[PDB]
């Protein structure tokens, strides 16, 4: 199995810490693709030929991100399952169209709080 | 011909005003088309139909990325408009999708959008 994550970065890295433990705990259910100045036409080829190959995409969608949306939207039109995790305790009403994307199945979005990521992982896979 | 305009809600409504003047402009040059749930699919059916899909990148936006990247997949021809004096560097995916042609990411001063706009359009 390999895994897509998705994790704002010029959009604002104040997750990034929280994106390396997803990112550790992603690696016990399958290959993380994802190497989350080539400049950014090397990034956005490189990325989306990961994305195809991808068997699951994995988003951390607190923060705010355009590159984060973009990734999820080519993959749903790829028809890749996807997970978005989201903390409501951020302050932030979630996007409505990440929201409204979600079919739970094909599309899943799930709120979670600051000790629960790697439960919600485990749950998801497993 | 029909169009579809992309910028932040949730992300942000910081550029609120300046979407204002970018829609009023676009009715120059076509129909401009632009709970969760309805939303997501009515803007679905919208995109779908769109000619052509204009985007206000500077704030960044979850939705709006979402937008731009269901767009080419579809095969739309796509404007994103950024402005660098905001101090923030756009988004790698966004910039990486440039190719001079179907997908355009143009950098703007603020009082200049409706002549970006404009070249754009009399152009397509
Ligand atoms: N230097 C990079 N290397 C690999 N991916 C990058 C890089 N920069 C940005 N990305 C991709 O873009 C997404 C973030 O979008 P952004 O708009 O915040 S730059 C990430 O999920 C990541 O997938
Ligand atoms: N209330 C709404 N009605 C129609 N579209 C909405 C609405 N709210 C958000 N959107 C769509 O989502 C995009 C912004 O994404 P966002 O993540 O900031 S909520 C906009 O370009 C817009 O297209």
């Amino acid at each position: 199995r390999s895994v897509y994550f998705c994790g704002s970065i010029r959009g604002g890295r104040e997750d990034q810490a929280l994106y390396a433990r997803i990112v550790s705990r992603l690696r016990r259910y399958g290959k993380v693709l994802t190497e989350h100045a080539g400049g950014d036409q090397f990034i956005h080829e490189q990325n989306l030929n990961w994305l195809q190959q991808a068997d699951v995409v994995v988003a951390e969608v607190t923060q705010p991100s355009l590159g984060v949306g973009y990734e999820l939207g080519r993959a749903v039109a790829l028809g890749k399952p996807i997970l978005c995790l989201f903390r409501p305790q951020s302050g932030r009403v979630l996007s409505a169209m990440i929201r409204g994307a979600a079919d739970g199945s094909r599309f899943q979005v799930w709120d979670y709080a600051e000790g629960e990521v790697e439960t919600m992982l485990d749950r998801y896979f497993e």
